[PDB]
């Protein structure tokens, strides 16, 4: 039993070293103010009913008040596997737990109903068969915090309850996100699948194929989603695995015309460039990274502990295990192969505000290999015809206008495709006549960059719903546990309503308003703007200089956005002619992209904030039919490395993402301040004979809500 078998891997790896022999106080200072989050540890001299007085690090004391003392925890909790025991729930003390167990490798640990997970940066073997068969049936507190133990818990509760379950795994960038998220797929294939089972790989097949075409490499992370996803598994009313299905949200379709300096453009080029055999290569035209300008550009072509190549067997591996058909690969093959064509036109100006396609080589490329008349993608490019009365004249674009255009095809044939290869898995795995699921979410966290834009707002729109679910979740609990004699997310109504709000309108109703609009632009919109809510909307903030960005007070703090683009963006356009020219498709597959409205076309055309909007209410509708269950992906730094765990990077993570908060609360919410085993009967002979305070105790039914005061005192007493 390695449960019981202390030299199991088990132990050693996931639990804190049990070393079987069967009067002070300290606190969290910072010896820089400026450094808010710099502790250090110093030990009080002496209280007064008002304040504290401790010993800095130097030795050379220093004095704060009680209600503004950081106490540390004691020394017995370094490392427990529940914040919810803690005594002194504050930042540092926070931190200072999550690190003493990073430190030991134990990269999992709960917040109440949280389950944290730190990146490692490095391999930690937990996700071994063994380790999966250790975590069956057993209960979250009966073994070590884990990813597998809350997917455990949520196939039982689905078992048991006869409920669907969901799992939401959020945070930054390179957090984690999708590390967990495969495991968590794994770990229900293998509890609830075929042992002596075909859609289950199907199942797991197809993650490296969404991977291929919608991840890669970022200065954040070599294998970034650039897509949000939400995967419903399947089961039947037996418990095990029935079907699958993937919805994929905001696919980032400007990475494949434009990679920032070091980062690449999507996987699958690179694996089909690198991949392709010596006759696809030529068949398609096709050349070296070096020789693509989509792909030439960032100064990386490559990503260090990568084969392009050997990636590339994947993913075609995966093609077929899912079921795609030779050609329709082939066919995938030439979308990207012509997006790549496209990409190496070359507009100039040959006489006068006018593109002239002087070299018809790219062009050629393209066409051929989509399967596309060279004559009329041409005119389509250069020359759409567009309607300005009765009128339907034809318009010739100058070279940048040609190109955008150009680029706004790229775009969409990138997008469109996606869009298919999601349908196409789904038609594979998904089944309705599932009894149940268990969905799990993989989506950014709320994300302030240097500059944010109309993907951010949306991206924090969600999250700013996904925590106010959090907060209605927390307080049904609560409710719920008092059928006996303060609703939380009524404050994060304001700001969902500032975007999202019909009457008054806003954030998003403007900009459509502004979409259809005829004295359209970027100026005109974020007048609007702050005419509507500049001193006038609480969360809003017209900037004392910017005149082309605007400040919302999110949950997890304002973030400024800037709105070059947003009309654009909102309209998502592309040149008919271009969708009539593709439409006309000797390819099966481009066909689809441009003749199937649920593919080629959003749902009396709607803008994408309206589609985003929508997407993100059902969703929610879902997710509230659901019993949820809580990861939080926490990045140890920006390096990229293992070993360092810096203070203020995880501090910032433990405020934006709600586990400070969801703590604090975790002082008055005190369920989990039940120790039904403790230092019943005596567990008031105990209160009786250190004689400690009425009120600072509580009496439960056998369970509890002790105190987390006489409590962290209560401890290293000798007696
Ligand atoms: N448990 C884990 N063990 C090892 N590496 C991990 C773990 N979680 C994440 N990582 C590391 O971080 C990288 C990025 O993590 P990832 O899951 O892709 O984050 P996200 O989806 O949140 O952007 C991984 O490819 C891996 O190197
Ligand atoms: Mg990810």
């Amino acid at each position: 039993n390695p449960i019981h078998d202390r030299t199991s891997d088990y132990h050693k790896y996931l639990k804190v070293k049990q070393g079987d022999s069967d009067d002070k106080r300290y606190i969290w200072y910072n010896p820089d103010p400026k450094e808010r989050d710099s502790y250090e540890c110093g030990e009080i001299v002496s209280e007064t009913s008002d304040s504290f007085t401790f010993k800095t690090s130097d030795g050379q004391d220093r004095q704060v008040k009680k209600d503004d003392a950081n106490q540390r925890n004691p020394i017995k909790f370094d490392g427990v596997e529940d914040m919810s025991e803690l005594s002194y729930l504050n930042e540092p003390a926070v931190f200072h737990n999550l690190r003493v167990r990073y430190n030991q490798d134990l990269i999992y640990t709960y917040s109440g109903l949280f389950l944290v997970a730190v990146n490692p940066f490095k391999r930690i073997p937990i996700y071994t068969q063994e380790m999966v068969d250790i975590f069956k049936g057993r209960r979250r507190n009966e073994v070590a915090p884990h990813i597998f133990a809350i997917s455990d818990v949520a196939y039982r509760s689905m078992l048991d309850d006869r409920q669907n379950q969901s799992l939401l795994i959020t945070g930054e960038s390179g957090a984690g996100k999708t590390e967990n998220t495969k495991k968590v797929i794994q770990y229900l294939a293998s509890v609830a699948g075929r042992n002596q089972g075909v859609l289950e790989q199907q199942i797991l097949q197809a993650n490296p194929i969404l991977e291929a075409f919608g991840n890669a490499k970022t200065t954040r992370n070599n294998n970034s989603s650039r897509f949000g996803k939400f995967i419903e598994i399947q089961f039947n009313n037996a418990g095990f695995i029935s079907g699958a299905s993937i919805q994929s949200y905001l696919l980032e379709k400007s990475r494949v015309v434009f990679q920032s300096e070091t980062e690449r453009n999507y996987h699958i080029f690179y694996q089909l460039l690198a991949g392709a055999t010596a006759e696809e290569k030529k068949a398609l035209h096709l050349a070296g990274p070096e020789s693509f300008n989509y792909l030439n550009q960032s100064g990386c072509v490559d990503i260090k502990g990568v084969s392009d190549s050997e990636e590339f067997k994947i993913t075609r591996q995966a093609m077929d295990i899912v079921g795609f058909s030779q050609e329709e690969q082939m066919s995938i093959f030439k979308i990207i192969a012509g997006i790549l064509h496209l990409g190496n036109i070359k507009f100039e100006k040959g006489a006068g505000e006018g593109a002239v396609l002087k070299d018809k080589t790219a062009l050629n490329a393209a066409s051929t290999v989509f399967g596309v008349n060279p004559s009329v993608l041409e005119k389509a490019l250069m020359e759409p015809r567009i309607l300005a009365g009765r009128d339907l004249v034809a318009q010739h674009l100058n070279v940048e206008k040609s190109s955008s255009s150009r680029d706004a095809l790229v775009k969409a044939l990138y997008g469109r495709l996606f869009l298919w290869l999601v349908k196409k898995i789904n038609n594979v795995l998904c089944q309705e006549r599932k009894a149940y699921f268990i969905g799990v979410l993989d989506i950014s966290g709320f994300e302030i960059f240097k500059v944010n834009s109309f993907e951010q707002l949306c991206i924090n729109y969600t999250n700013e719903k996904l925590q106010q679910f959090f907060n209605h979740h927390m307080f049904k609990l609560e409710q719920e546990e008092y059928l006996k004699e303060i609703d939380f997310g009524l404050d994060s109504q304001a700001t969902i309503d500032l975007i999202d709000g019909r009457q008054p309108p806003g954030i998003l109703a403007l900009l459509d308003e502004q979409s259809v609009f005829p004295n359209a632009t970027d100026n005109t919109l974020i007048t609007k703007l702050h005419s509507h809510f500049s001193k006038k909307n609480a969360k809003y903030e017209e900037p004392r200089f910017s005149k082309t960005e605007f400040g919302v007070t999110h949950y997890a703090g304002q973030v400024m956005y800037e709105i070059q683009d947003w009309l654009e963006k909102n309209k998502d356009p592309l040149q008919q002619d271009l969708e009539l020219c593709f439409k006309d498709s000797s390819d099966n597959v481009v066909t689809k992209l441009f003749n199937d409205p649920n593919i080629a076309s959003r749902a009396n055309f709607i803008t994408v904030a309206a589609q985003y909007k929508e997407q993100l209410a059902s969703l929610m509708a879902t997710l509230e039919t659901t019993n949820p269950h809580f990861v939080r992906c926490i990045i140890p730094n920006n390096k990229q490395l293992p070993a360092k765990l810096e203070d203020k990077v995880v501090l910032d993570q433990l405020r934006c993402n709600g586990v400070l908060e969801g703590i604090r609360i975790t002082r008055k919410g005190f369920p989990n301040r039940i120790i039904y085993a403790d230092f019943q009967k005596a567990t008031d002979a105990v209160l009786k004979h250190l004689n400690i305070d009425p009120e600072q105790f509580r009496f439960g039914i056998t369970k509890i809500f002790f105190r987390a005061g006489q409590l962290a005192r209560i401890e290293e007493a000798r007696e």
